[PDB]
């Protein structure tokens, strides 16, 4: 399934998606888009829309 992650940083904001199996294999993708972004935060999860956000 698609997966998607809204990147929330403080000034560098970005969206992105990944196609993957689960959804704990797309949030480990979507914190490493995140991290290697340096952008950390809190994380949500939305399961209707299979989104992650992280927002600083």
């Amino acid at each position: 399934d698609t997966y998607k992650l809204i990147l929330n940083g403080k000034t560098l904001k970005g969206e992105t998606t990944t196609e993957a199996v689960d959804a704990a294999t797309a949030e480990k993708v979507f914190k490493x888009y995140a991290n290697d972004n340096g952008v950390d935060g809190e994380w949500t999860y939305d399961d209707a829309t299979k989104t992650f956000t992280v927002t600083e």
